[PDB]
This record gives C-alpha cells, structure tokens and sequence, in this order.
C-alpha cells in the first residue's frame, strides 16, 4: 500500500483547511479525491527540491458513509467529546480536511486555491489556519515543541494501519483541536513555573528528573505505556498561528496514530485527569475551540476513485 | 543621516500594521518610538544573516500634530480621496504604520508581538495584512511584480528626502493601498488580454513594445517623466495576502519616494484618467478599500 | 540482490549526454573500462558530497553487445525501429555506448567524462556530445514544465527494472535517446492557448487540460497509454535543454527509461504514426528528430564482475 | 532492532571522549546509557534539519563484565597491543567510548558537556579530541579521505551484527588509534613519492592502477579478501584535529565492522606486513599514541536499562 | 555620478561569452538594442533574484565605435595589437561587440543571450560563442587557482574605473579578451613540481613561491609589473574554463578588465616577446590563443541616454 | 585612503586565537611575516569563497613595536593596565604579536594559522592559543546573546578606525584580549531572573530590560558609556566560547575593537573598581580573568610596504 506523506521531513509552513459536504455536492467531491494526487504535482513539481509541498486529505466519519457504500475503517467515528471538572474539549463540523504543508506559504497557498476553486459551490468552509513554526522549532509557549515525535521505523509502526484492518493498510488517523493561549498569564509565570507545566527545561529542551518531574505536567499526562509496557507513540506537528491585533495566539494541534485510542487516551488524561493529577497543567493556559477526527486513506485508495 | 531600512534587500515576507493612537495614548508611544532600532536588534540578531528582518515606521500628519511642536515635514499631509468616474481611491484611518519584512513570517510576528504589546491600551488596530510573494516574485494576478523598481544610487535619488528639507533629511513618505482581485473575471481573458492590460509579456516579463502597449495599460500610466526629462521614480514592495475560504485574494500595495508627489500624480492618472486613457485598466480587476500616507523619519530623529 | 545502475537518481540540474562507437578492434579496452566506471563515479564526486549528486549511467546497444559478450542476451535488446510516418519520421542513428552523467553541476560532469574519455582514446569515436541545463523552474524550451507526470518511489521501480520476466538480466533496464531541434520562430507564433492545446497542460500552472477540452493530438493525449488489464503503462524520462544561441540551436534531449522498449515504442508509434483519431503528435510540428538510439543499461553487479 | 547511529551522513565536526570508570561508578554510568538517546534528541532537535547531531556510544571488555549481567558480545576482547619489527600499535585504557558527530563543532561540544555533567564523579577523562575535517574531505596527509567507504546495503552489511549474535542484532565494533604525524617529513616527499604511499593521486583521487600501485601502500595493505574472494568492508570515519602552538597535527582514526577480525586482520598487515611489505609505509610519517576497542550496542538495548 | 557596468560582478559560476561583427546596415538595429540591454538584463533576472545574480558586461570595438556615434572616442580605444615573438604569437580576430554575461547558473545566461541575439537578428553575424562553467574549488583547466591575485574593493575600482583622465568616459573599462586551447597531454607529463615552476604557485595549497627559487619565466613572475613610481599594476580576470571531452577541447577563456590598455598590453609584452631574463611565458608552451580583441565598457548611463 | 584590515567582519562561527611573544633575534624573521600574512590569507582563503569568509587580523604590542621599527609611534600603545580592585582583578600578561582568525569553519582558521606558525618557527614563543566556536543561535557560554548591541554601518567604522587624530596610523585600531573562565556550576544555581538581573536583557528574547528595573550592577548598565557630549562610547566586541569538558574548562575569549583604548579601559575601570553606585559588574562574581593584552591592528598598507 503506498501511504499518503503524513510521514513527512521538516516543514516552516502549513495550511488546514476543514470543510463541510453540503447536500448533493458528493459527485463534485468524489471527482475531486480522485485528482488531488495530480493538483499536488502540478503545484509543487515546478519548485522542487526545496518547495517540499504535501497535502495530506482526511475524511470523517459522517462524511465517509455519504461518499463509499461499501466498508468502513474500523476505527473511524465522531470525535468524542470531553467534559471535565473544569476543562472541555469540543466537537466541532468537518467533513474533510486538507493539510497542505511546504518549506514555504505561497506553495500551501497554490495548492489551496486550485482545490478549492474545484470544491465551490459543493463545500462550505468551517475553519483555515495558516502556520508557521519559529525558527528554533518553538511554540507560542516559548518552548521547543516536537522532541519527542518518534522517527524512521518507529514512526512507521506508529502512525500507519496495518494487518489489523488490511484493506485499510497504509492509512492513519489525525485528530486536529485549534487552541488559544491565554498569553498575559503564562508570561506572569516565573521560567521554573513554565517548566513544571511543561516537564522539560526551557532554554535547553532537557527533561526534568523523575524526582522533580510533577504529576500533572504535560509530558506526565502524554506519556503512556501499554499492556506489554512499551511506551505508546503518536506523530505531532503542531504549527503556532495568530493575528497581533485581536491579541489571538495559538497553536494548532495535529496529531496522527495507527488508531484512535491512543490519542484517545491521552486526551482523557490531559481533560479528565488521573489518581495523581486533576488535569494537565497546560489546559490552564489553553483553551480547545475546535475537535474533529479523521482518516487518511492510501494514496491508490483515492485514485481509484470516481 | 542615517535612514530607516526603506531600502531593504529582497524580502519573501512581510507584516503591515495600521493603528490609530488613542487619547491619552501621545506618551507611550513616543517611549515606543524612541525604542523601535532597540527592539528590532534584539529580535533580529540572533536569527542572522539569513533572517534579513527590519522594520520601518511611519507617522500619519493628523498624529505628527499630536506628537510633536516645532516643524512638520513640508510634504505630509492626510491622503487625497480620488473620485473618477468609474473607479474611486478611499482614504482610511491611520496614524502610524508598521512595515515589517523578513526571510520568514515567524520574525515579523515576533516583532510584531513585542510593538503591539507596549502599545496595549494606547492604540486601536485598523489593519493587519500577513504577506507572503510566490517563489518567483509574482503576484496574485501572475505577473512579476518589482522588476522597475530603481537600485542603488538612483533609488536613494527617488526615496530619501535631502537638502529641499534638511531638517527631515534621510526621511522618506509612504502610500499604502489595500487592493481586493476579481479573480475570475482576470481569469476568464486570454494571456495576450492580460499582457495588455499590464503592458509587459507573461512569462518572459518583457515590456510590450510602443507600438504594441496601449494608452490605458498600467506600465503606460504608471510611467511619469519630470520637467527635465528623467523618469519620475519610486520604490514599490508589493505583497500578495488573502484567504481561501473567503475568496479574498489581494495585493497591498506600498509606494515609497522623496515626495508624496510623485506618487500621487499617479495615481490620479490611474483613476481620474488622461485625454488618451479612461482609467488604468488593472482596475477593472483591482478594488482599492483603504488608503493611508505616511512619513517614515530618519532613524536618529527616532532615537532623540 | 543485483544492485540496479543510478536510473532512479535525485534531481539534478546539469547532464552531459556522450555515445560513442566502438572501433574494429577496440572491444578490449572497452571491457576493462566498463569493469571500472563504478569506481571512477566515486574517486570523481566523493570530494563534492553530499551535494554534488554525481551518477553516470551506462547503456549498451545490440550490434555492440554481440561483440563484447557471449551467451544469452536481454529478451528486448534490438536496433532502434526507425518510423516512417505520413507526415513526420523518426531516424536510426549509430550508437554503441551511451554515457549518461547527471550532476547538481557541470564540472563535476566533465571531469567524470574526462576520465572515461581518457580509457577509452583509440577504442572508440564520438556520436554525439550534449551538454544540457535545467531552467530554474523545471521548463524545457518550449516552455513549459517537464517531468511533472514521471512516477515516483516504489511506482517507478516496477515501471523502469527489468524483473522476473527475464531474470538473468535482472536490475537492468532499456534507455532510448532522441536529439530534438525546435523551431522556436514557428512556435512563438502560437497564442499561449493554441499552445496549451499541443501539449495538453496549462503552460504557467501546469495543470492538465479537462478531458472535455484536451485534443485527442495533444502530446499528454498520445503518450498515455492503458495496458490489457487497464494498468497505466509509465516511463521514467530525465528531458534535458541544451542550445546555441549564435547558430538559433534550440533543442530538448529525449530520454526514456522502461522496463521493457514495447512501452517506449507503443507511445513512439502513437506520436510518429497517429491512431484513429489523431493523425500525429502535434508537439512533432515544432520538433524535428535527429538521432535515435535503443540501449540496454546493466545492473551495476553486471558491469563490476568483468 | 534499532541501531545507533553508526551509519551518519557526511559531519564536517566531531568530539571524541574516552573515559575509564572509577570505584562505584557503575550506578551512575547505567543511568546515563539509558539517558543518552534523549539527550541527543534534546540538544539537536531544535538545530535541525542543519545540525546532523548524533552520538555513538561504545562499551569496552573489562567494563561490560562490570555493568551487565549475562551474555556478552561474541567478539568483544581487550585491544590487541601489535609489537611490529619497526612499529608498534599500543593499547591504553578506555571503558566508555562517546563518538559525537555534527555539522558544527559547538552542537558537539553541548552534548559533550551534558553527558560529562551526569558522569562527574564516576568517570577518569583519558582523551578527548575535537576533530574538524577540511573543506574538501582532505586528511592532514592532504588527500581525500573515506572515498571507498561501503554506502547502502554494502554498508549495514559490513558494519551491523545480525544472525551469527542474534541477542546483540543491530550492534557493531569500533576501534579506534589516535596518529600523531611527522609533517615535515611528509612534506619533504614529492607530490609523486606520496602518491606512491598512499594509493591514488592526490589531486583527483584516482586509484593507482595495479600495475604501478606498490605492495606496502596504504590502499594495497587494507584490500583483504575473504574466503569467498568477496572484499571485506570496513566504515571509517577518520578526522584531523591539531594545537599549531605544541607542533601536534594528527588522525583520529576509527573504524566500525561487524566483527573485529576484519579490522584486526588490517591491523596485522599494516604493523606487522605480508611476504612482499615489511609495513604500511603511511606508518613511516604516523605514530599511533592510543588504542581501545568497543562495543556500541543497539539503541533498543540502551534504553532498556 | 558615473554608474558603471558591473564590471566588479561577485563571483560566479557561469558564464556566457558572445562577440558578434555588425553587418553592413546593422548600425540601426545595434544602437537600439544597446539602448535596452539594462532593460533585459532587469526582465530576465529579477525574477531570480537574489541567488541569480544576473548581469551584462557589454562592450564595443574601436572600429564599430566610429560606424555607431559620433564625437568623442576614449582615448585609449584602439584594435587589439597582433604580437609576433620568436616561438609564440597573440593573433587578433574580429569583434564588433562583446556581451560578457555573468550569473550563478548557466539558464539565466542563456535567456539573456536569447534576448540579445534575437533583437540582433539580421544585423549582426556571430563570431564566437563560449559557455563558461567554474570548477568547484576556482581551478582552471590546468588544476591550478584562477583569481587569486585579484584586487578587491578600493584598490579593484582603482585598476579597473577610467576617471578624471578621460571625464567624457568616466566609469567605462577596457576589456581584452583571448580564447586559449590547451595540450593537456604535454601538461600532464610534467611533475607537480614542475607545474609549480611554470605557474610560480603551488598547486594545492595556491602558496606563492618565495622570490628566490620562483623561475623569472614563470607566469606570476612576468605578469607581476612595477609602475615608474614603483607601485604594482593590476588588471582583474574573469577566466572561465570551458570544453568538449568528443573533440579534445580543454580551454581558458581569459577576461582581464582594466582603467587602460596598456597594463594589460606590458603584461601580454612580458609573456609572448619576453624579458632580458626570460624568452616567454612558460604557460605558452601548453596554451595556443586563437582569438584575440579589445573592447570599451561604457558607463550604464552612457548605454541608455542612447 | 588607506585600506584597513578585517577588522569590520561578517558573523563567523569559528576563531583562532594566537598569542606569542618575539625571542631575541627574532626580529627579522617577524617582519618579513608581516610582509606577507595579506598573501597568505588569500592564499589559504580564495579556494574555499564566498562561504569560507576567512581573515586574519594582526596585532602588535608595544614593548614590540620599539623593537621592530623605528620612527613614529600610535598615540594610544602602551602596555595593559593591571586592574587590582577590592575583589576583582584584571592581570597584565605578555603578548608581542596577537592574529585574529576568523572563518565559517575551524579548519580553514587551522590551515591559515599552520602557514603563519610555520614561518616563524624558531622566533616566537607561543604564550596562547585558543580553538573558538560560537553556538547556532548566536549565545555565549552563560547562554545570553552575545554581539546584539555590536555597532554596524559607518557608527561601526567611527568607532573603530583610528582617522585624522593619528594620521600616520590612520586607519589602525586597538585591540584588547581576555581570557575568562567561569565557574558554570554557581551560574546554573541562579533563577533565570536573577542572570537576567547579572546581564541587564532578557535571557530567551534579548529584549534589553526597562531602565528602573534594570540593575546599576549589571553588566549592560556598567558597559554604557557616554562621553563629554553626551555621546554613546562605542567598541566592537567578537567573543568567542572555548573549552574542555573533561578538564571542567568553560570560556568566553573577549575581544573587543575600539578607535582609542581609552573607552575600552574606562569600561574595563567601571567593570573592575565599580562607581559610586556599584562596588563591580556582577558578571565578574562568575568569570575570572586569566590573560590580559593590549595591541595595535595597523592599516593593512602599514603591513604590506614593510
Ligand atoms: C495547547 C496545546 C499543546 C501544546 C502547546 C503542546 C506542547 C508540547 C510540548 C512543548 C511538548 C514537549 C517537547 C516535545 O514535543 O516532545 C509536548 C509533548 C507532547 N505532547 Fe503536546 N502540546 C499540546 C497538546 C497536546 C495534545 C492535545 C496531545 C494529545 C492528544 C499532545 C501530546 C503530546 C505528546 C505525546 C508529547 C510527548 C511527550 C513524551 O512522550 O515525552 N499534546 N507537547
Ligand atoms: C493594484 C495592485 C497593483 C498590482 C497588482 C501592480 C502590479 C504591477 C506590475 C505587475 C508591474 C510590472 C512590473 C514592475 O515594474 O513591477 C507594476 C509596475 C508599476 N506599478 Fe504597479 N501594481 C499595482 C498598483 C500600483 C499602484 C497603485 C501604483 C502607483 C501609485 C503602481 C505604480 C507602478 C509603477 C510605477 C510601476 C513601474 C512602471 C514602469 O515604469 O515600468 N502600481 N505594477
Ligand atoms: C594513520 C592514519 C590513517 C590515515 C591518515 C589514513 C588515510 C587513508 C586514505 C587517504 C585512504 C584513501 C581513500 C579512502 O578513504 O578510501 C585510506 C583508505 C583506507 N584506509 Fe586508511 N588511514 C589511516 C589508518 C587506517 C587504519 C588504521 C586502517 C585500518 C585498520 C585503515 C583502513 C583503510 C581502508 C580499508 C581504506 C580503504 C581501502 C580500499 O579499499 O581502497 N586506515 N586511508
Ligand atoms: C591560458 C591563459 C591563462 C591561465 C590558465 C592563467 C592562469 C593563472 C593563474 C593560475 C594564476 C595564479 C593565481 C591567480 O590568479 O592569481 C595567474 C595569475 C595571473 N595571471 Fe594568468 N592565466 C592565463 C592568462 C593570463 C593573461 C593572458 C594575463 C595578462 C594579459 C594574465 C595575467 C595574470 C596576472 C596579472 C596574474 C597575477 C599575478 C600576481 O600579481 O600574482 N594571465 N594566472
Ligand atoms: C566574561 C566576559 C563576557 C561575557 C560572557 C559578555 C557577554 C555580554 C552579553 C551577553 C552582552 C549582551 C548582548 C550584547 O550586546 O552583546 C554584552 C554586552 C556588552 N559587553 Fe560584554 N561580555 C563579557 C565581557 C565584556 C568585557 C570585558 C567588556 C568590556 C571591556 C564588555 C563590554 C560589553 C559592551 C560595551 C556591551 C554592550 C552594552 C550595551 O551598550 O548594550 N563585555 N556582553
């Protein structure tokens, strides 16, 4: 099965775009699917090797039973929404997902014209991020954010379907959650403070020790280990956005894994909490807005299409 | 004097910020003013040499008044509504501008970031436009955008205010215009359409020949000879922005020269219209929704 | 497992193209330089990595293998098939050897063909010697972008090596060369539409015409071609631009890489011959053939067993 | 299994650390090993994709025994001293090997000095050299310097235990010898007459042919066949490094295998010769002042400690 | 006031070299053109900026000077003096008009020369066409360093602006052209040391020979020149290697620029009639010249009040 | 106008630093190498541009200029000034010749200092030799930003280059050296806050800190100088990291350029004896100095007609 490029090399910008299928623009989608390898190409051949375009398209669940008749990816569902003591995370519409990513924002740009200008009239949008990553891999957070994604075979094992829904091999599930920051507050924090949230040293990225490591910080909430002991991995590439004058500072969440549960439960850990911990400290600093759930088929399973 | 970086290397992006300055807002932002060179070391230092960041501030004449006593630059004056038969050129508010460039969006932001957050509770934000150029320098209509622009000696002749105003010596003036595309009626013309709208080759950005470039093609209305014969000239950085799920597909333009003159007999020939031409036909495709001028002083004038 | 030779290199933005024929009597000399091409590629471009990206493929044609080599022979190894259309031909020109080197820069490709040029003085006389350069958006001299629809990753593997279905050669493949000259002066005369109605694709954005508008005589239009069981049958070409500007020389330096040569010339049939609906590739009303050469490129573990 | 990152793109820096471990040092060494992949992910994410930060980690005979209960590395002996008719290749202390690799010298010299800070106390320093290869992947002899290394398959073939030590798969063997050079010597020869040491040409770094190559050349000593006839591979990773104040201008050499006979078995050619060479002639401008071998084992088996 | 020529381009690894003679009734077509060329050189390479690097040096031969304007002719344009010594001779060729043209890859060059060539049509005959490359480390053809000795900053604007001496022409140059061929074969057969002797460098460290043992017939030692005052005397060189490996062409296409002929004059004395000291320029026993031309690089602004 | 050395240089990542004192007898030899070091940084530098940004600035001191030459000397040379403060001292050690290498890899500054070294082999004595590397986002060893309030432009050469106040020396400089150690393990101890307060700037953002909060003690308040007029006093600083993790060696090599070593002492007085507001600079509590030097850098002619 030849995958999708959610596997993707380092990228400084990226585009998501979420739409929902209004009532009878299935065919105009469909025709659409089956194409986009071939938009992708035309926009990003020309700028090579630096370009570096992908998009990577997902579908929901509500979605998947309007456009294919026959079978369904076994873990594919609504995302689940999440009402704690004191943080929620949303649902939110969205029947397809594009997540367009380059070296640079015009090639995204390009890209996202010419699938759209296919889509008009079938579609209506519901949400457009555009993102850049800081030049030392930071966040809006001021910390380093993706250390800890796994890499090369390991990835591999982590993010693409397998055996267990074989005519589904090569697919994944991305989970996407827009969040602001509530800025004033965590700069009124002091640099330790910031980091007892986080669970990692500031200037230099290194983990705290276990014996300083706090229960409710967010690498303690995000680190899972399974049945057999070995730890669960899923594959980030959050992108910081925001516009200066309305004060709005974000970060766009995307997460993928070979099946939902293990997003699943790491989210039910940072909202719900834990016997150690209400809830992960980062929350008090960062508010959901949106929640969908999506998979990302094969490339040939979108070709094939009409 | 030394100026500004108005004459800034080739930049892929751009912030432009507009505020208007609250009552009671004068102190803080001259405590701002005076810290703007300060702030734009710190954020761009460590990202050298590949990250090319500056910022150029500009001052609105309706502010200067608030700001400052003794003299005002002699050509500062609120930007000049034009009314023409078809087209119009609206005047918006603003009292400073904020043109931030850069290799990479993320130092604008971060730049942008730190201005805005001394200015909080003196100003209110007008406009904030991200931009971005494609790979090879065009522009959301698909022509190269910047090839006349002047370098060097003569750039320096067409930008920087000299000895007709010594006190303002090394200042320049800035004219900002948001333009909104029709994008599918650009699309709906042939190339050769498009080239004579514009007056230069697609592909090859090469200038139409006279006899070939018509009246109303913008390179022919945009092209202004002074008293002497020389070419009157100035210095564009024009930046592509927009939005897909809205449609919203623009150029903010920005005009730099010596004196707001310059600039402003063009574009009363692009939307008032000569004897030969009605109006600039790039304005067939391009609507104008703001319009602001500025002063950007010399970078010691700043200091003190 | 037979290492195939450098077919499917990385981008390079620079190739000299060399082919050579053997001299009565210098076979020879030629077998002991065949046995050291490997190692010369590395002494060459090791001091330039990792961005030079210096290969050197190496073909050899039929009449010339019967005179270097005893035994069996690859199942598809014949002379060029010159094409005599109503209209437009295609030649036969002489070949024995094709040097293809492939660089990020030119030196790097004159200093490996110094090298073998240097062995082979006396064995052989030079054919042809082409020095090509990529524009800095992928176009060729016609204007338009070239290579968008090549196959990539484990697609152009299955399209470009000989397998199971000859396995002695397994890890080979069949490279046909053709030197065109365009009459540029006849194709600036066409508006950017009639243009984009030859080729097939739109000539800024590189976005193939809707099959509603696309001339069954476009280039794109002949050369797709559906084998029995409905697979598309692909070829892997690396076009390079070459020219002199003093003597009004404007060429494009063909060269396809396949499998199996049915492929290569199931499609040169199309354009030079014509089917039902189409009389000709319209694209060969500005581009005049003047060589042509068919070429059997080994697996490297052949070449180094010598 | 996941190996280390034995087989590195091009790094034009490097730091080599060798430490021994002191009385009660084993705990804090342990906790370390399990440690290490996570500090060279937190030094070098953020400086990528320009960084290429990696750090190998090998382990010597004597210290494996204290550290590890059970099986051991089928090949993994002390370093052999080699007491030749003219040279000698020596043997010197080592438990801990840190091969630091990246495209800048200070990312090396982070990781170095979070890896030390953890192992104060526990740990003797017995060498450590900053290593910086020249523009041009020239030597401090002035030629071009891991030419016909192995890539690909050939490569991981060469250097990446398998089926023969099935419980230490992904695994391989260093050696490493730091050479101080006699540069004024080296540079009385004619560009020719170094040529002839060597192997290749010096400007183009084209092999001399067989006929003209000498028997106690460099290229000639280090050409072993197998029983196959088949070559045996070794990956080098050779790197200059020099004070112009103390006139030092040396090699740190080191070199990965499977096993160590193939490395051994050059060893034994170079300082001790054959029927035809008495030695490797480069050995006439180049004094061998350490040697250590190691075993780096897969990442997987680090990180479970 | 003066703007010149880029005259002092930054380095550059490609280049083109035309010289064409104006055809009888040309005259028209070439003054219109030379009007424009800095409106070319904008439209091909802006779009390319700022790694293009893009530009034309052009100039204009003492004899078409008096076909083309009238009144004044710098005072030091004359044709390029043929030199007969014992062993060696400088041929001089015909040349009308050179377009020395500069970028940092060979397809920016070649749009330009299109250009030009295509507005010269019918007025202008070809009389030579190189394409120049670099090697990565500055060598020539030879394997020695090419540039080093060049002057830089001050003291290269110094050497190579015309100023109050000539006020009419302030800011031109003159530039000396001569394509050489070398005998590789003979080159080769020389030690490195003996290399060294011709040169009076060493080959690859580029470390000058101390004055004692540095041959006086060695290259650097008879273009090395004193002036009456006792200071040096420079030029500064653009030389390009350029080649066919088919027909055994290795070349130096040499460049040298300068405030007045007669530096470059006294140097092309010293190395083709010799010294009390020296019968000739040792480099000439392995470098034939065959073309030979002078040529006056206006100031820009002389080109475009046209 | 006379041309300076390197002293206004593009960032470099890496630095040598020589130190030597001139033995008895050595005089002559020292000289001649003065002659030459223009040569050999062309030399060593031209093969490896434009990325190798290689230069050499060198320094004498002046005990050593009165052996050297004869005649006038620069108004501001004399020996460092030792510092004994109530804590801190600032040691006087010897250095007659100081060379300043500079470069985008160590191994280029390496090569340059060989040649240097090797010609004075049997007159010098070296007293210092330091290898330095300077961290990718542009921190020092304390993990501040080091250079940012660096004059640039024309304010940079004001600052620098001695002018019409010593025109003999016209177009000179003063250079101070000192080689500081740190104590890392009682830095690492502070609160970012608190090396915030030791500095004067923020440690992640570089944004200098307000003036009332800013403390009278910290190293940004005792380094600013104005003058009689009012004027800000001006040098220009490339320090650079050193070190040896096994002997626990962590350093900043300050070196700092100014017109007159008058602004770099009186920094140096404030820094050490402290003001009426602040006994020393803080950063003094975690840095000792053990070399201290004073040099003159002369115009690059000076060196060159000797
Ligand atoms: C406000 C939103 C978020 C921010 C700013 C954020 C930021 C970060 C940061 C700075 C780290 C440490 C470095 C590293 O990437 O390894 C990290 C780690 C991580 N985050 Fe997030 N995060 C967010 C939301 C989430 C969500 C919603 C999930 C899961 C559904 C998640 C999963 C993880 C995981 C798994 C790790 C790695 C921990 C480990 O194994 O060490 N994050 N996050
Ligand atoms: C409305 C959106 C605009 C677009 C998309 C646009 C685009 C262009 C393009 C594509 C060129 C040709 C290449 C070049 O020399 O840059 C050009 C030239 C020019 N534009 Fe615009 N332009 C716009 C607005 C303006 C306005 C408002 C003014 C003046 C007030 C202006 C003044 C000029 C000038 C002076 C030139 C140079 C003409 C010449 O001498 O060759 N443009 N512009
Ligand atoms: C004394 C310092 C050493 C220096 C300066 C040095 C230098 C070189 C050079 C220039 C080459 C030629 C190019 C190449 O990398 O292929 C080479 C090749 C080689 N060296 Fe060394 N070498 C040293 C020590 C060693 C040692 C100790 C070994 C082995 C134990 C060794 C094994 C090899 C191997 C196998 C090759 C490849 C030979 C081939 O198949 O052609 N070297 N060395
Ligand atoms: C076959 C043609 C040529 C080749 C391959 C060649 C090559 C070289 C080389 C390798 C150098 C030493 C490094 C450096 O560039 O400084 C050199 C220097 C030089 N060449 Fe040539 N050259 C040629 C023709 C010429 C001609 C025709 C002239 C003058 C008309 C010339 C003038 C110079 C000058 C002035 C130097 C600088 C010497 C000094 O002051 O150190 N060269 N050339
Ligand atoms: C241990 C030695 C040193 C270290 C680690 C160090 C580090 C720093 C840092 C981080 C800055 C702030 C950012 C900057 O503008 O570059 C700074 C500024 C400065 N340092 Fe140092 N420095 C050291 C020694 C010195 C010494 C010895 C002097 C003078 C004799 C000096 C003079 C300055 C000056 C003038 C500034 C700029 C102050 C301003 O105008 O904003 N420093 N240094």
């Amino acid at each position: 099965p030849e995958p999708q490029m959610v596997l993707s090399p380092l990228t400084s910008a990226a585009i998501f775009l979420v739409v929902t299928i209004d009532s009878g623009g299935e065919d105009t989608v469909r025709d659409l699917l089956s194409d986009v390898a071939s938009l992708e190409r035309a926009v990003g051949f020309r700028a090579q090797p630096d370009g570096r375009l992908s998009c990577v398209t997902g579908i929901g669940s509500e979605a998947w039973d309007r456009l294919f008749s026959g079978a369904r990816p076994a873990g594919l569902h609504p995302f689940r929404e999440l009402d704690g003591p004191v943080h929620r995370a949303v649902a939110t519409p969205g029947d397809l997902l594009f997540h367009i990513r380059a070296s640079r924002l015009d090639l995204c740009f390009a890209l996202a014209t010419e699938i759209m200008g296919r889509l008009r009239g079938a579609v209506t949008p519901q949400d457009e991020v555009h993102g850049f990553k800081y030049f030392d891999e930071r966040d809006m957070l001021g910390f380093v954010d993706g250390t800890e994604n796994p890499t090369g075979a390991a990835a591999r094992r982590a993010v693409l379907v397998g055996a267990e829904d074989p005519a589904f091999a090569g697919g994944s599930y991305a989970v996407v959650q827009k969040y602001l920051h509530d800025i004033d507050a965590w700069e009124g924090l002091s640099v330790e403070a910031q980091e007892r949230v986080i669970g990692r040293r500031k200037m230099t990225d290194v983990e705290l020790s276990d014996d300083v490591k706090p229960a409710d910080s967010h690498v303690a909430l995000t680190s899972v280990t399974g049945p057999d002991g070995s730890d669960l991995e899923i594959l980030r590439d959050n992108m910081p956005f925001g516009s200066v004058g309305r004060e709005e500072f974000g970060t766009y969440f995307i997460g993928y894994a070979r099946t939902p549960e293990v997003t699943e439960t790491m989210l039910e850990r940072m909202f719900l909490g834990t016997a150690s911990a209400p809830h992960d400290r980062i929350l008090d600093f960062s508010t959901a807005v949106t929640g969908s759930l999506f998979f990302t088929p094969a490339a040939d399973f979108l070709e094939d299409l009409s």
